[PDB]
């Protein structure tokens, strides 16, 4: 039976090694944010509104600027080859598919180089910085493959605590690469090339990325940037001060700090502050949760575990198969709702609880 | 032990194949719906009037001008003979035993003219609109035999996600039939009795309805209207201005929509706004429930599942049990709380929780 | 272990044949009625008031006027025989040792007249009316015994639906008897004499029974006379204003009307608009609840199941223990909070959750 | 695996005996107080503020005017020798290794003056009256041997009624003993020397110790004075008013009055209030929670139970490994929330729940 996120997600831990799964679904300490992630969508109820035209239906819309067939993406997430074989580009070409961009990530399993030669659909790509010239180097290279969106993360300046990962000893799978950082060239001796080699072999990312240095990195991208891990209103303001075309509010999925809000809780807040694009992850496995957020003003909704769930138990088409149910989600939550076009959501279809 | 509706639903389980009980109790997606519809009756508890004369009550009371035994009404609930032989009958049967009215549905497997011919009870009829023309072929044949009311069902625009159904691979019984779609012709060649066959050969209702659609109805059927299905005061207060003589405030039982709103979030507000009555129903199961809605304006409350239960466990007589349990149970709460006349039920003896 | 009043519960129910425990235990309909009259006391925690000379505590208080050790009373419970042999005048003994009045139930096994007889304590009568005549009668008699308050129930209109009861089939025990109901003459033929005999032969109260018959009965008794059974600041001001001298705030136990207010809800209410004796029962079983309603500005807490528990579980010496049990507890609490005067309690010793 | 505070509670569980653990673990009455201690810091989510340089972080901050590594310090426990062999002791030497002080308790098994010769760490100790000849004796004797803080503990004017105790007989190790009441003489004849051997052979402390006694203990120690125990503002208020330096706003971790208030409840009105140092104990197990108290203005948080289950777990090199896990995720969550020095924290970083 698949009928639903969770149908795959209890496929996928079937399928996977413990560890590999303990790894996805984990969350930082007592995983008091995860659950906190999936809970508070039940602060809000629908009012359909009825006896409306809902014979045509449209999903389509807008996401800074750029029409796509959904207000979904894919977002970037780390070593999905240990979810499925070359499950970057399963992801990507199944985001393609459905009309969406996939976000790659720094610590993706394929190159930003070979993802862009065998997919052609929207590629985004999401940055960590850990040495400044080699953010430099992948930046400018993302942008000369085609690449059309730029995605910082900053909230994960430490590690999280993780403690399925420390019970298991995980450890990134032999097999794996971490392909972004290949041919970083060594044997160079002098400050940079010793400074930035000893920050190769250190998983910790530069911790001092701040203001001035996202400043750095506008000057940089000449195309979208957005800035992800916000969780205040405040923030996502000072990142469209700074130039930020957008934002990603999130918590990293309850991975990396446990009492961290859930971005639910600032998504209204940030919308009316900053009047620019306010995307949102964390937590999302209905086509309700999603609508919520969009009602909400959210511009598109990232998925994270939920298409990895499709991944890990049946690659590429588990992935097609996962989108398809949450658009059919969308769109009868559409019709159920009264409100044909997804771009006419608004808060009046909502109920505080 | 029979002594209230949950112990009918126990023998209904034990009784009924599991795809039809599941096909009868479960609900949308993860049924947190309806969860939701039995929670929120603890919203309110009772304040007692103390020293009030109640060795005289009256549960008697208008609906819709009309008097009636009791503030209650078996509602419209689809493919009945699932559940018991002539399903439809008994629960009219029962019905009009107890002096309440009974509402067909449009999904009913003895038709409109069969079970008015069997009948002499209070009959309304609850209408599905697939094709604007065969809708008003019912409509005309339930006026033709006496239906004194008619009920439009607007919450299902697109057929709800229930999962039970999905894993069962739920198919309308054999020995069953949509019994109102009988004899609609064929053969006809031309525009319509093509367009109308291939509606029929689709389990989708016109989704196109809307307020100009119920103008139209409002004008084809002469006597009672309602709609049903709403959840907003808004809405409930649209229906008044465009002709109805009350509304139905449901969430069809959870049934369709899981995040739906209970209906009794906006009933005092729709009472309150429309000043037209205000049925009610979603969640009933203890006279308690039903008292709670009354003290709030609802005109009267419409079973669904708890007299399911009572056909489902014991035919006819079950619903006739199930009707006497529920009385006595309204009754035995007037006496409790010091109001001996149902219709002087008000806010005042309840507590918001 | 016996060493709090959940102990002796379940040394009693381990005692106790099933139908016994179930009506002593039972609760209305779902029982959501009991659980929530022991949620409630949640709703407050302790500010204590530290760096007090507690070395000398006193729980002496004044209820109706009147100096008693503490203030609790054992309230009253009807049937106490079928829980220990000569039950009433176990707890009638135990309440007199502890220095605290015990309240006589109409549906005692013991009568009226024979516990005066056999007990030199400050007695209570708790009236039931059936029969105008024959509660007249009983009056009467509890006032030519010595009986120094009135007590009358007014939330047994219609008997409470205990569902436990009705799947045990609850019979009261052959070797009881209604005993204050004993030669209340027959053969005699007439109107009354007959339209009692109809009376007595009907598990049912005089439902009838109404403010203008409280004025009746507080002509008839010339001391203390409290109503009990209130769940309204509005109904105990009017029973103040009708000539009572104080109110007993209650549920019943739960056992009445499951969706009942607890009486905690209303008892801060109760106090300020009446301004006279509150006291308060339903859902009391450690010091801590007994001092909270104390704060609110209860006047005192009669015990039903707490004391009953040491009755069936341990007889006479039972209840003594948990009396002794509950007035170190108290005095424990009070000693804790800084409030060394059971008197001084207040509001400010408390913090609303 | 021993990666957080729960797990060396787990091992503890495992190497202690029954009754020692209860003691250890085992709260007032029902418990529902230490679940209260650790449910209240859900009350509170983190508000990360992102782009911040977080590379060089501070853990280092002032307590009452004197810096140390971290805003903890392991509090006073008695008993400390029944968990692990010269418990006090490893405690002290864990608490000096890690840069923070230790408070001694008067129920320690290692005297005051032993402890001072064989650590060389900041001691605090903890006062408890039970003769105010005694006390003095030993507030002079942690005077004349270094001890730099004095903390009176008034929550135990009575004993708290913890029922794990009850039901295993609880009673302290045959092979411990009470040093610190160790040589008080006796034989002596007369008033005192006799209204103190009898108060010794009590287990009960000065019930009558209040504001006048304070300034008796105000005017005999020369250095920082703390009264521990407080639970309302202006408790904490009075006490800087006579003379104390500051307060430890506690609940004594859930085990003196079940239905305290947990001290988090009146932090920031005491902090406001005060205007003086407010440290804060009573369900601290993880970084998070630390770093709310701080937050929101406490001075410093005692650690009961966490380092003692190091201890039992352990010894001192549990102690050690807890102290270096819970510095490690005050470290991280500071980094996580982008307060990179600890003295920095404020209400801002949080989001009330
Ligand atoms: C296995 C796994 C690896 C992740 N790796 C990264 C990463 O490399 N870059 C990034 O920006 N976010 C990363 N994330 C966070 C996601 O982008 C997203 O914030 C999160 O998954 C959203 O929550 P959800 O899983 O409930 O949908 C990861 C999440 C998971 C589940
Ligand atoms: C088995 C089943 C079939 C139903 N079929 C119909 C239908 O044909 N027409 C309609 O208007 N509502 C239909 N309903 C919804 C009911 O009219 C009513 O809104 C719902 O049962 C109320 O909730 P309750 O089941 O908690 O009482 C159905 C409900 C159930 C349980
Ligand atoms: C077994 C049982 C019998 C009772 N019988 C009577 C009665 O005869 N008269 C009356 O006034 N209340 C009666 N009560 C109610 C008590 O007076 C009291 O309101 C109730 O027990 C308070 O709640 P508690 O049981 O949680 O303490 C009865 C309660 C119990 C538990
Ligand atoms: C086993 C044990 C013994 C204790 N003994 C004392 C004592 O002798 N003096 C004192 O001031 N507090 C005493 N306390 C209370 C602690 O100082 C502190 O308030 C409490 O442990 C804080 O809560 P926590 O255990 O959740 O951290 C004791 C606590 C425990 C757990």
């Amino acid at each position: 039976n698949l009928f639903n996120v969770e149908d795959y997600r209890k496929l996928a831990q079937k399928r996977l090694p413990k560890m590999v799964y303990d790894y996805l679904e984990g969350g930082a300490e007592d995983e008091y944010g995860v659950k906190h992630n999936r809970d508070v969508f039940q602060q809000w109820r629908f009012k359909p509104k009825r006896l409306v035209d809902v014979s045509r239906r449209s999903l389509q819309a807008e996401v800074l600027g750029k029409r796509q067939s959904m207000p979904l993406l894919i977002g970037p997430t780390g070593l999905n080859g240990a979810l499925w074989p070359k499950g970057d580009l399963a992801l990507a070409r199944a985001a393609t598919k459905a009309g969406i961009p996939f976000v790659l990530s720094t610590a993706s399993n394929m190159s930003i180089e070979d993802l862009a030669r065998q997919c052609d659909g929207d590629l985004w790509f999401q940055l960590y910085v850990i040495h400044r010239e080699i953010a430099q180097g992948m930046v400018l290279k993302a942008l000369h493959t085609g690449y059309t969106t730029l995605v910082l993360t900053t909230d994960v300046a430490v590690n999280g605590y993780r403690e399925r990962d420390l019970h298991n000893r995980f450890k990134i799978p032999p097999f794996l690469t971490l392909k972004n950082f290949e041919g970083i060239d060594l044997g160079k001796m002098d400050k940079a090339n010793l400074e930035m080699q000893a920050a190769l072999m250190s998983r910790q990312m530069d911790a001092s990325f701040n203001w001035e240095a996202l400043r750095w990195l506008r000057d940089l991208w000449p195309h979208k940037l957005l800035v992800k891990g916000l969780l205040s209103a405040e923030d996502a303001d000072r990142c469209i001060a700074e130039g930020a075309d957008g934002v990603i509010l999130s918590n990293h999925g309850g991975r990396q700090l446990d009492c961290a809000i859930s971005p639910m809780e600032v998504l209204a807040q940030s919308v009316a502050k900053t009047g620019k694009p306010v995307l949102i992850d964390s937590g999302f496995r209905r086509g309700s949760d999603i609508v919520k957020a969009l009602a909400l003003g959210a511009e598109a909704v990232l998925l994270g575990r939920a298409t990895l769930y499709g991944l890990a138990a049946r690659g590429e088409t588990g992935v097609d198969e996962v989108l398809t149910l949450l658009k059919a989600d969308i769109d009868r939550t559409l019709a159920q709702i009264g409100c044909p076009d997804i771009t006419s959501l608004s808060p009046d279809y909502l109920q505080n609880e």
